């Protein structure tokens, strides 16, 4: 558990990643690094955690990251690749076994475009966590209902379980971590209207790799409270 | 000429591509759109052009895209990709010839990542055009050369006359567009103090598929007269 402990400033800067292993540097409650985390697991890429105290950021973690965001990776070559999207699409090409993405040109667009369609929620999400009354909660559950509509049409279309296929691929992967905070923030009634996307979720609680990953509502819960009273303890809630 | 004119409220639904080439719905003075373009033009692929009006869209071309939006591609299978980063890539994957992105993965996340350090200069092009004195001029030539300041470090860290290498590959293509506008936009300073990118836009102006589908800035300029006038004739500038 200790293990987990970010590093904050004034912390050393970490030694070269070993052979074999490539290191991703994470935020443990981070929408955006769970999705690497998410493709890490589903390949079973050997690797090793930092996670980063994003409100007293390590001076070092800007030679990692000019932008100073997680995710990152970092492989024993000292190559560094950073934006949730591309280390995914990095960790598909550069390691062995299941395919996340379609080899297929075009279906590996599709998967891109439904990407585009998710687009707004991260930024909805993002205002959510801030909205004051029953006034702004209504208001901001009409603006999901918006997105969550668009993502019911192509399950509509496809009849599949899943945005790739009746397989899970790296689409699901790639939009999971905002429906997982949904509960969280009382957002689980903007899916009411969506049948396909509220069976859609159920799928995905039950696929190993998500089931591995997911956080408790009580632990989202403690580092959010933390994070909105502005405290460099947030991100090691619970330890 | 008149072969160019755009399709608009009310023009008839087209055909079927045909079987041997792709179709591109585009606008010829959308920068987006010209990401397309150029890499149709440098991979060597047999297209056909439909030009929207996007100021009196036809109702029929929300069929091939819900975003009502150009770039567009549609195949003789019937498929639809849109979003410029899409299109290019899913063209550079479906056609023979030049491969514009890498094959390594690394080398193609650094690509993705160049593109990532560009993505403020799009919208502060669309902020640009509407400026209205010397005071908001002078603003808007200061926030160009912080993102420009941001390219020219990759240039010089790579000491390469082009973002991918010595030879222009896809990156370049995706955020030249910008560029070409710059003289038009009078923003043409704002490279001074990056003398590598300054360099980079000589070298792009050299390059075949650039210098085959540069617009004078006579053009540029008759067309944002339109845009700005908010003109159903814009898009068909000099015909
Ligand atoms: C890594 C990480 O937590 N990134 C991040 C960036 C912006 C936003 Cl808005 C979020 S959040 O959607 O979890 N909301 C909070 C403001 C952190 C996360
Ligand atoms: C296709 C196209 O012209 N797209 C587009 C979208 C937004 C903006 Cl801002 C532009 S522009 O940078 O050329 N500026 C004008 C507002 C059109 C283009």
């Amino acid at each position: 558990g200790e293990s987990a402990r970010s590093l904050g400033k004034g912390s050393a800067p970490p030694g070269p990643v070993p052979e074999g292993s490539i290191r991703i540097y994470s935020m443990r409650f981070c929408p955006f690094a769970e999705r690497t985390r998410l493709v890490l697991k589903a390949k079973g890429i050997r690797h090793e955690v930092i996670n980063i105290n994003l409100k007293n950021k390590p001076e070092w973690f800007f030679k990692k990251n000019p932008f100073g965001l997680v995710p990152v990776l970092e492989n024993s070559q000292g190559q560094l690749i950073y934006e949730s999207a591309i280390t995914c699409e990095y960790l598909d090409e550069a390691y062995p076994g299941k395919k996340l993405l379609p080899d297929d040109p075009y279906e590996k667009a599709c998967q891109k475009m439904i990407l585009e369609l998710f687009s707004k929620v991260p930024s909805l999400v993002g205002s959510f966590i801030r909205s004051q009354n029953k006034e702004d909660y209504a208001g901001l559950k009409e603006e999901f209902r918006k997105e969550f509509t668009k993502l019911e049409e192509v399950l509509t279309n496809k009849k599949t379980t899943f945005f790739g296929g009746n397989s899970i691929s790296m689409i699901d992967y790639l939009i999971w971590p905002w429906f997982e905070r949904l509960e969280a923030m009382k957002l689980n009634e903007c899916v009411d209207h969506t049948p396909k996307l509220k069976l859609w979720m159920a799928a995905m609680k039950e696929d190993p790799t998500v089931s591995a990953l997911l956080t408790s509502e009580k632990d989202w819960q403690g580092f959010l409270e933390l994070y909105l009273q502005n405290s460099p303890e947030a991100c090691d809630y619970g330890l």
